[PDB]
């Protein structure tokens, strides 16, 4: 039953905590936190490659994307393992996360145990915006707030 | 051929930026970076259990201790895997690290990756301070600063 942790801090008021969770192997994985400091809307939120912060949000690199795949939302098939899709923050400023995905893991060759979780600008459109960076980031805009998503107990 | 690294941060002056290399797979781990904000002379450096910055680097737990083993200095039989002895700080405050070791991987059960480094305030006595703290923490003080390990490219 793998635990993770990871605590988001970006430049701005962005910040928050997402707890991930997996009682079975290879199994979904439940993701649930708290975002606070966001503008009310959809905002893009996608485990990327790295769990590098030394330059920041920046050098976590792109959507986590193992299976070369294009980016997509989270019910699609052709997606990033990274692709979680939207968090939606309320005219609180507060993004209340739950989601259950079985291709992002805890473990193996899709885990994203040291890799980056991040919370973006603009609403991710999924890969439906008709253009090139559509089907690489969905046109999800900057990167607001990220952590190293760590083993927890 | 894994890399990682880590950006340490703290409440105080202490930061730096560590990074990880593993050439081959259940080989030497090279650890190397530096870390400003010190005093001059030795410091604990250690691997702690859990990825888990939420309430800073109290939530990182005890250190790595998967053998369940009393604290020991690096070259000791009796160590915890996250037992990496002490950093050196010069007069300048900043420690120049440079470590080989093969207890920590990047890799497998004593994987390193998604659990948190930690720099310490005081020396690390080895195991051999003759108390219960000497056996757990090396009687090496306060987290001055921490990070979680994450994949680098
Ligand atoms: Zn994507
Ligand atoms: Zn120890």
């Amino acid at each position: 039953a793998t635990k993770a942790v990871c605590v988001l801090k970006g430049d701005g008021p962005v910040q928050g905590i997402i707890n991930f969770e997996q009682k079975e192997s290879n199994g979904p994985v439940k993701v649930w936190g708290s975002i606070k400091g966001l503008t009310e809307g959809l905002h893009g939120f996608h485990v990327h490659e790295f769990g590098d912060n030394t330059a920041g949000c920046t050098s976590a690199g792109p959507h986590f994307n193992p299976l070369s795949r294009k980016h997509g939302g989270p019910k699609d098939e052709e997606r990033h393992v990274g692709d979680l899709g939207n968090v939606t923050a309320g005219k609180d400023g507060v993004a209340n996360v739950s989601i259950e995905d079985r291709v992002i893991s805890l473990s193996g060759e899709h885990s994203i145990i040291g890799r980056t979780m991040v919370v973006h600008e603009k609403q991710d459109d999924l890969g439906k915006g008709g253009n090139e960076e559509s089907t690489k980031t969905g046109n999800a805009g900057s990167r607001l707030a990220c952590g190293v998503i760590g083993i927890a107990q």
